[PDB]
Formats: structure tokens, C-alpha cells, sequence
């Protein structure tokens, strides 16, 4: 689990969104595994606006942060689960690293700020849903 709080927005994995997230929906995209809902309180996370390919992610299944090299956002094939059929997930970045399903929502950060959140994994590869292109999160 985990979310990004910026301004009056909350960014979470769409497959983990709550009833309150859907009742205050701003935007959602199944192909990206993202959902953004509105909040009453002000968020202070900084979103990175860059093309960094190195960062640090939080892995809850190890209670540790790991430094990683990651690919540019792209369309990557993702196996079926209880939340989605087998499909291509867009805006996804992969890195060599550990993850388990409950790790979804852990933040990936670079020197400029928040890059994305853990969204997929398997075979020693972890995938992050990019949020750097969502320029509207700041206004
Ligand atoms: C960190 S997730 C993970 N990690 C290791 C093994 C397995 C997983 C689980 C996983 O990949 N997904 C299940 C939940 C939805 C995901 C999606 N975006 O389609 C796919
Ligand atoms: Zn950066």
C-alpha cells in the first residue's frame, strides 16, 4: 500500500483505490494502474519533472529502501491477476529488484522528487507507474 499527496490530490494504484477514492474521483486510467482522488488537506510531496533513470524505492516486504537503475516509461506486457486480464500497461518503468504484491504503492524518488509508485513485479524485476508527465498535479 501507499499513496502520493500533492496539493489537493491523492495518487494511488487504481487496483487498491477505496470507496472514498472513487466517490471523490478526479481521474483514473486502467491502462496505467493509476487513480487520483481529491483531498480536503494540502499535500506537500514534490513531483519530479525530469528524465532521470536512477532513483531509490521503498520496499515494504523488506522494510528497506533500495537504489535502482530503471527503464524509460513504456508499454509493457503484464500477466493476468484478480484485478486485470493479461494486457499491456502503459507509462511503466522496470528495474532489477525485489517486490511482492503488497509492495504496490511504495514511492520511487530521484534527486528532483517523486517519480512514481510500485505497480508490478515478478522474476526479480519491479515495475513503477510513472507520474512525471501529469503536469496538472501541481495546479
Ligand atoms: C509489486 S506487484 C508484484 N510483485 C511481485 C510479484 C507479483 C506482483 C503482483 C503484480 O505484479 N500485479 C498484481 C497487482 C496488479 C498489478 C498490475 N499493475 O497489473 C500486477
Ligand atoms: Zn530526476
Amino acid at each position: 500500500s501507499g499513496a502520493i499527496y500533492v496539493g489537493n490530490y491523492r495518487v494511488v494504484n487504481r487496483h487498491l483505490a477505496t470507496h472514498n477514492d472513487w466517490a471523490n474521483l478526479v481521474w483514473e486510467d486502467s491502462s496505467r494502474d493509476l487513480l487520483v482522488s481529491s483531498t480536503t488537506a494540502q499535500g506537500c510531496d514534490t513531483i519530479a519533472r525530469c528524465d532521470c533513470q536512477t532513483g531509490v524505492y521503498y520496499c515494504s516486504s523488506r522494510r528497506k529502501h533500495y537504489p535502482v537503475s530503471f527503464s524509460k516509461p513504456s508499454l509493457i506486457f503484464v500477466e493476468a491477476s484478480e484485478y486485470y486480464p493479461a494486457r499491456y500497461q502503459s507509462h511503466l518503468m522496470l528495474a532489477v529488484g525485489h517486490s511482492e504484491p503488497g509492495d504496490c504503492g511504495g514511492i520511487l524518488r530521484c534527486q528532483h522528487g517523486v517519480v512514481g509508485i510500485v505497480s508490478t513485479g515478478g522474476n526479480g524485476l519491479v515495475g513503477f507507474a510513472d507520474v512525471r508527465d501529469l503536469l496538472w498535479l501541481d495546479e
